[PDB]
């Protein structure tokens, strides 16, 4: 049935946010979002629905829609409309900007796909980043219709007392970090995301956890305030980068594992940098550092035979990628 | 006569600002600029003269100069030197920065032409945007020689009373929007621009009017203050985008008409976004949103046979483009 | 001996900052840095050591390492860690960020090398600019570990009294300008840099001096405060641009000499522009204008046979380049 096929496409799209392609993973992600906030989940699901539908509308590639490569940007768009809204939860007028920007996502996903086709690089979350930055800059904190949360630059020296760091909460920053990929902050939605990643590919889960831990640790090395690390606002740019470089767009080897860790460090430090730069505009560093760091690590040309950049036409999940590479 | 040939080249250049190639259209545009401000028109005409002359100087392509593709950036440069100047009208020292930056325009127009040659995209107004942003950032509001008008970010919630909107002035925002392509604000110079566009291609006029109206309407959907919409500071990024996607760089079809309308919406919202971001630097969103939106709509790859991206070597005006396409 | 080979590679790397490839030039540059500040020189030398070492680590090209194209970014990174540090000289904890960012430089140098390979353009200092901007934005002035010097935008009209300009100091801005390529401010380290450039290629020295003078003069045309020009914060973006366009990446001709002067003007004005824009973030215009101006002048396509863009595989120094061109 066409309706069932479209629903399958929309679940897969949700999943593609943590680099997974599995309807069960998508349904678990939706369950976790319902655990966090029903309003956020409704906005995100509507966003991915509109993104996929307009992907079909503008005669896009059927395989890309069927694999969810046109619905992962929309779900994030809806979620961070619902996160960076000052009007409070269940503000139904916020759905209209979700409509417009979700329809706008595939246009960017195709234009940037044409730009990044020469060098064979994925668009990543760049269509989303552009769309949500456009929204949060066009509106800002001072609308009468769709205001946003006020983000301000640091103007005083932070007070960090290292003798009162909560190590248990610091370790809790790992599951919370895997859940800020969607902007959620509940530890249990993070655990649900871990399970959803594991049911598809265990190596994706391992890289996500190690990247979140590594983004935490990189945040502690520049005296980032403890409140953020606990929420994960430090961890997420690192999870996506680690999953990207570990086994998704390379072949998994120990050299590539170390390169993924290095990309996680670069993503964390670039997260701090872009969070301090984009804050003057009133904008958050919403998955820009992941995009830039993982693009600059995927463009790396090295003579090491172990670091092999897989063609984009043969990327499903790290285990299948590894088997494909040893087969050839 | 070489002098007459150069004058013909300079008139055509002026016209190329609203996507038209006709000396009569150029002379009508110059007449409209004289209606608005003799000082602004003098600065802009000198800017396009220098841009064309330095295009000949740096051994650029003869056809591009003869068709005005090297004088449209300069005229805008001169005009927005004369608009964003705090020293008042008839400040003769402002001509020297016009000299320098107009000479700088073709260099960018060729460099970005080489960058955008692989994907077959026009440079658009990017050489101008870079040049005028460079000027207005290098000087700013606090020089002793060439100060600029102070642009500040929003710091208070605007007071919009929808019961006192001037609908007649709101509809007047359409001709005013077609005149802010040159930075002018007189309704009658807008009407002169409409006539100049119509004498060449009626479809360009239709797309310009519909894009200005659409940029207006998109501005009203984010509670943009009424004073700006009336001036058109909302309308212009949409006119150029609509003319671009309607019949200039595509073949005119109903699908392409709807895509041009969508590009107009994207240009308007990106205009709001970049006007709120670039304001912190003290810079205006001078035709950046048109460039970005129309590039991201011209890079779109779709399977729909009706959306055909014309080769850049066969783009004159939408009617000729349509006849060329049906001929082949 | 491998140790001697690595030391030779590291000296050459230092030199490549002023577009020179000569171990004697490198040792003279290190001597000049020791004249300026032993702490800055230690940080910069450690930075280039780490950059070269990680270039070998990530299986990069042997010829590029042996010619120093992977150590020039690191030395600048270390130097401007030591310049933009608020903790004072001999703050040993600053070495760790130097480690991390110097290791990060070759990754960007390879990624951007792959991007700029299609159009045959050099990466320039872009890997460095990205790395140091990332550092100075991630930390800023308000850390507890690695604070930076506070940079603020202009908020009042500067008071310039042209009747009390120090012409001798103004002329001293030329050697000081050739020394701000490394962030040093001593006139004598500038003279040592002049000698180091001359021992390799006199034409590099001539272009550097003329570019520094031209950046000075371009700074005086926009009422730049006299204190900066004396330090050279105006001169350096122009020296590198002039050396780039004169004889390094083109064949030296009078037309190309004038084009190099024009690139110096563009670099100076873009230096002012980016110094006023990036200041709101708290960031300096650390060799961004040189990169952008010289890229936009190296992408220029002109019909003039005298302006010949040399293939990147045959660029050693302007005299050898000229002899190579006349040979073919
Ligand atoms: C020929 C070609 O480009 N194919 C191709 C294009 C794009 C992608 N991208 C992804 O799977 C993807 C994009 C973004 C993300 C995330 C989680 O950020 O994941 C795969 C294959
Ligand atoms: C002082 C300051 O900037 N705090 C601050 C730091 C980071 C962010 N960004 C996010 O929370 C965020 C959440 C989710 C995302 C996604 C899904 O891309 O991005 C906001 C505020
Ligand atoms: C081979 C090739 O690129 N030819 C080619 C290059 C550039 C253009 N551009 C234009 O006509 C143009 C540029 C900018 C604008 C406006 C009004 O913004 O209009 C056409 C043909
Ligand atoms: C608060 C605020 O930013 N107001 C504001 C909004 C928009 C502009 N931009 C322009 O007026 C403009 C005029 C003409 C152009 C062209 C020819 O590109 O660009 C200035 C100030
Ligand atoms: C095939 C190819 O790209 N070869 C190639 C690549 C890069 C360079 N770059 C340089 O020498 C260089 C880079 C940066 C600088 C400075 C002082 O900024 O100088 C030469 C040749
Ligand atoms: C008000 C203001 O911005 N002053 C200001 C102007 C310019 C700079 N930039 C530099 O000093 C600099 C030094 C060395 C470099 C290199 C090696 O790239 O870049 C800092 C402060």
């Amino acid at each position: 049935s066409p309706v069932f096929q479209f629903f399958d496409w929309v679940l897969r799209g949700t999943s593609q946010v943590m680099f997974v392609n599995n309807p069960l993973s998508g349904i678990l992600i939706i369950l976790g979002l319902f655990i966090q906030n029903p309003w956020w989940a409704i906005s995100g699901c509507l966003g991915t629905i509109m993104s996929t539908l307009t992907a079909l509308i503008l005669s896009q590639d059927k395989s890309a829609i069927a694999a969810g490569f046109h619905g992962y940007n929309g779900v994030l768009v809806g979620l961070l409309m619902a996160v960076f809204s000052d009007k409070g939860d269940y503000y139904w007028w916020l759905l209209l900007p979700v409509i417009i920007m979700s329809m706008s996502c595939p246009i960017l996903s195709s234009a940037l796909g044409t730009i990044f086709s020469k060098w064979d690089l994925p668009v990543f979350t760049l269509p989303f980043n552009i769309t949500v930055t456009l929204y949060l800059a066009a509106t800002g904190h001072y609308n009468l219709f769709f205001p946003t949360t006020l983000l301000q630059p640091a103007s005083a020296m932070p007070n960090i007392t290292w003798s009162e760091v909560q190590v248990p909460l610091l370790l809790r920053a790992i599951p919370v970090g895997i859940g800020q990929v969607y902007g959620c902050d509940n530890p249990w939605t993070g655990g649900i995301f871990l399970i959803a990643l594991f049911i598809s590919s265990p190596l994706i889960c391992l890289h996500a956890a190690i990247g979140s831990t590594m983004g935490m640790l990189a945040a502690l090395t520049i005296a980032t305030p403890f409140d953020s690390i606990y929420f994960g606002l430090c961890g997420f740019n690192s999870t996506l980068a680690c999953i990207a470089i570990g086994g998704m767009f390379y072949v998994i080897t120990w050299q590539t594992h170390l390169l993924a860790i290095a990309c996680a460090l670069f993503a964390a430090y670039l997260g701090a940098a872009l969070a301090n730069m984009l804050s003057v505009f009133g904008l958050p560093p919403c998955t820009w550092p992941f995009c830039l760091s993982a693009l600059t690590f995927l463009l790396l040309t090295t003579n090491n035979p172990a670091i092999y950049k897989l063609p984009l036409s043969k990327v499903t999940y790290p285990e299948a990628n590894r088997i494909y590479y040893l087969s050839q």
